[PDB]
Parts: C-alpha cells; structure tokens; sequence
C-alpha cells in the first residue's frame, strides 16, 4: 500500500482536504444568516461534540482498512462488520464524495476562470447607488454560468467557462495521477502554506475596510457577539451541524481513504486533532474575517445579512469583487481573493476524487493511472447535468453534502462504535497516538454524538418527506434519477469486486 512520507506533509493533506470552499464561502453565508455570534456557540459546541470524535473515528477507520490494503468504506464496514447489508451501506462512502465532486470541482472551475479574468483585468467596471455597483458583477457572474432571465430549467455556460472547467480537471488530475506522497503531499506543502499567506493578507487589508456606511471592525462584533435569544432556534443547531460536517469533511468518507494511507503504527490522534483545528482557524479566524466584515463595512450589517440570505454565491462571487473594485487595486485583490478560493477548492476536490480511485484501485486492482483517467472521466461526464441544469447543483448538494453527510456519519459510527465494539474502537483509536482521546469522549462517541444525529435526522425527515413528493420542477427529478443511477452503477462495481475476490 501507498503511504504519506511525512507527518507534515499527512497534516498539510488533511488540512487541505478539510480547509476549501465551505471555509470561505459556504460557512460566513451560514454565520449570518443565523445571527453572527448567535451561530458560534452551537456551532462550537457541534465541533465538539461532533466534528472531533467523528474526525477521530474516521482516521481510525481509515487506518485500521488500511492496513489491510483496503481505503474505502463498502470494504472497511465489512471488516467491521460481516455483513452484505454493511457493503451497501458503504457504497455511500463512493456515491456521496462522487456526488459532491461532481458540482464541487465546478465551483471550482468558477473561481479559476474568475481568478484568470481578474488577472489579465477583464471584469466589469462600476462608476454611489449600491445596485449600480453590484448589478455589472451580478451580470458578470450570469453570464460566466449562463444564469437564465425569469426562472428557466436551461443553463448557458460561456465556452471560456467550459474550457476553464476542462482545465480544472487538467489541474486536478495531474495532481492526483502522481499519487498519496508524490502527487498529494507535494502540492499540499505549497498550496497550504500559499493558502494561509492569501488568506492572512487578504484578512488585513480587508480590517483596514472603513467607511461611512460601516467598517470590518463592525462585521467580527457582529460575528463574535454572543445572542443567546437564538439558542432555542432549532434551526441554528441544524445548520451549525451541517456545517462542522461539511467544513471537515466527514461522512463524505474522504477523511477515511486519506487515513488509509496513514501507517499501522502511525498516531491519527494528534495528527486528527491538528487538522481538525487547522480547519476550524482556517474557518472562524479566517473565512469569517474576510467576506462579513468587507460587506458590513461597505453595506452595513443588516445590507450585509440580507446580501448573505440573498444566496451562497452571491456573496462570494459578486458583492465582495464588488466592493473591492470601489477601492485602489480593487481588482488584483479580487484576484487574490479568486486565487485563494481556487486553491481551497483544489486541494478538497482532490480528497473528494480520491475515495473512488482508491476503490478502483484497491478493490478492482487498477493501476492508479486508469483509476484517475476514469473518474476523472465519470466526473466529467455527469458534470453536464450541474453544467445545463438549473438547480441540480443545489439538489445534488443538498441529498449528498447534506443529509448524505449526517446519515453516513450516524451509520459509520454506529458500525465501528457498537456492532465492532466500543472497547476495541476506543483501543483502536488511541493504538499508536502521540498522545491519547480524554476519557469523556469515550462517553460523546458511544452515548451523546449518536443520540444527537440521529434526533437531527428525525427532524430532517419529518420536515422533508412531505415536501419532496410535491416538486414541481422537472430538473430535479432528472438529477435524482441520474444520482440514483449512479448508485446503482456503484453498488455494481462493489458487487464485481466481491466477486473478483471469490
Ligand atoms: C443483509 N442481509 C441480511 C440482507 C444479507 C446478509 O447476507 P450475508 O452477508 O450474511 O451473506
Ligand atoms: C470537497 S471536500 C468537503 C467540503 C470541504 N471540507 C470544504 O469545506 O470545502
Ligand atoms: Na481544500
Ligand atoms: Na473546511
């Protein structure tokens, strides 16, 4: 098997798997539509009740299937447990990192392709109204992705966003061809480091933001003010919940296939815990520092938190890039701004490819060239369903980066923490750690974490099920059917393996 050559480059893999675009994107959209301060707590409290014994769980897991030459789920929860029913359940540890990457590497095709514009300084050019100034990036970003007049199901994207979306395929599978030590970790100490320095620059010029309608300095308040009036919103644990799950990659079984590269006898205690808090300075320090405090100092807090309900990418993509042209080398701070996203966004979808070429290779004995040149090859492909489909992107990342996530976090813990044992997953989690889990989280793996997720799916559930029966758009039938299809065809693959083994 395939191993890391180093703990730091491991650190600065895992790091780059957890820390992308749910840092500075996804998560300053959640924190302010749930009231800044008000989110923090629950979403502390989520991180440590959650987002640590499931890191720790997952890097067990991970290295334990390992071992034994196996870095997916469909495999690891039969070694686990022996049981068919266990391999269909871990074909969601394929499908859902399949899924995610499907939409996601498109995401990151959009920052690439903003990235470039921004360089070369082909962007829109604004003249005090705030619409004058937002509308010609709105309409930049429109016509990037070809977003339709009225509500249309058919999306037009721009030849040069295809292209860019080739090339971000380019991109990621010549890093992913080269392998876990030589392809991965490589990039890793470079872009990590790369990353942090955007990121920490990016955050000061943005505090130095001040004007009459607001200033940055408002925005962290805002985020760092505790409100204890939403405490008893179940909504505010919900989203803080699907947050800590996404920002740290769990139940997208990419954690898991980047631990089964980790040595038997290597410690995932300490190394976990690094990533995981890398993760969450990289998220609250930084992510939040950057796009809240820019649009309250511009806008001011409430213009801001509307901005931020108005959509996930509408902060990102137009109202940012477009407070930064009201400023001098507004746009090359925009391209600062575009270049950090994109590699935050590689350095994930990588770790999302990597549970299906490691199925491939593992499982159907691939070589790692045609395991990457296929899955590059299926990404690709279904891409065109998030490419020209309106609102697939956004079913796609609810059924898998969403309730997919939760669910196979609730099942791969109740398959190592009780059906294996609970004694033997403690004994396996500390075996080998720099230093070792406090005795409580033996009590938060067992009791308190399943309990939690499995109340928050119930509420899903129940508030979902209704609703999903009556849709009246014909897209997201289409992408449901395809995904199911793609199930399908995994559960397939598994089911050739299994017999390939016999
Ligand atoms: C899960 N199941 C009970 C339907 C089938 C189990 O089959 P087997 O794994 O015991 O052979
Ligand atoms: C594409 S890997 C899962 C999401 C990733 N942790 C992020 O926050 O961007
Ligand atoms: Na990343
Ligand atoms: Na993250």
């Amino acid at each position: 098997r395939e191993h890391w050559a180093t703990r730091l480059g491991l650190i600065l893999a895992m790091a780059g798997n957890a820390v992308g675009l749910g840092n500075f994107l996804r998560f300053p959209v959640q924190a302010a539509e749930n009231g800044g301060g008000a989110f923090m707590i629950p979403y502390i409290i989520a991180f440590l009740l959650v987002g640590i014994p499931l890191m720790w769980i997952e890097w067990a897991m991970g290295r334990y299937g390992g071992a034994q030459g196996h870095g997916t789920t469909p495999a690891i929860f039969y070694l686990l447990w022996r049981n068919r029913f266990a391999k269909i359940l871990g074909v969601f540890g394929l499908w859902i990192p399949l899924v995610v990457a499907i939409y996601y590497v498109y995401i990151e095709s959009w920052t690439l392709g903003f990235a470039i514009k921004f360089l070369v300084g082909l962007v829109p050019e604004p003249p005090t109204d705030p619409d004058s100034i937002l509308r010609p990036f709105k309409e930049f970003l429109y016509s990037y992705i070809g977003v339709p007049k009225g509500d249309e199901p058919i999306l037009k994207p721009s030849l040069f966003a295809y292209i860019v979306f080739l090339i971000t395929m380019f991109i990621n599978v010549s890093i992913l061809i080269r392998g876990i030590s030589k392809g991965i970790e490589r990039f890793a100490k470079i872009a990590m480091p790369t990353l942090f320095i955007l990121a920490v620059f990016l955050v000061i010029r943005v505090f130095l933001l001040e004007t009459p309608n607001g200033t940055a300095a408002d925005g962290l308040n805002f985020l760092w003010t505790p409100d204890f009036e939403k405490l008893k919103d179940p909504g505010v644990w919900i989203a803080a919940v699907g947050q800590i799950f996404f920002t740290l990659s769990l139940g997208f079984g990419a954690i898991i296939t980047y631990a089964s590269y980790v040595r038997k006898d290597q410690d995932i205690v300490l190394s976990g815990l690094t990533a995981a808090t890398l993760n969450e300075k990289a998220e609250v320090i930084l992510g939040g520092s950057i796009s809240i405090p820019a649009a309250v100092a511009f806008f001011g807090v409430a213009n801001a938190v509307a901005i931020a309900k108005a959509g996930a990418f509408n902060l990102g993509f137009i109202t940012l890039p477009a407070i930064f042209s009201q400023t001098a080398g507004g746009t090359f701070l925009g391209f600062l701004w575009f270049f950090l996203l994109f590699f935050a966004g590689l350095t994930s979808s990588i770790a999302i490819m990597q549970p299906m070429i490691a199925f491939l290779e593992d499982e159907l004995k691939l070589s790692r060239k045609h395991a990457v040149l296929w899955t590059a090859a299926i990404v690709f492909f279904s891409a065109h369903l998030v490419m020209f489909l309106n609102k697939s992107l956004d079913e796609m990342d609810f059924w898998a980066g969403t309730i997919g996530v939760v669910f196979f976090g609730l099942t791969e813990l109740i398959i190592f923490f009780w059906i294996f044992g609970a004694d033997k997953a403690w004994e396996e989690i500390n075996r080998g750690g720099i230093i070792k889990v406090p005795r409580i989280y033996y009590y938060v793996m067992r009791y308190i974490t399943p309990a939690f997720l499995a109340v928050l799916l119930v509420v899903w559930a129940r508030e979902y099920i209704p609703k999903i029966m009556e849709e009246t758009h014909w897209t997201v039938w289409i992408t449901r059917f395809y995904i199911i299809g793609l199930f399908l065809f995994l559960t397939f693959l598994v089911f050739l393996a299994e017999r390939r083994r016999n």
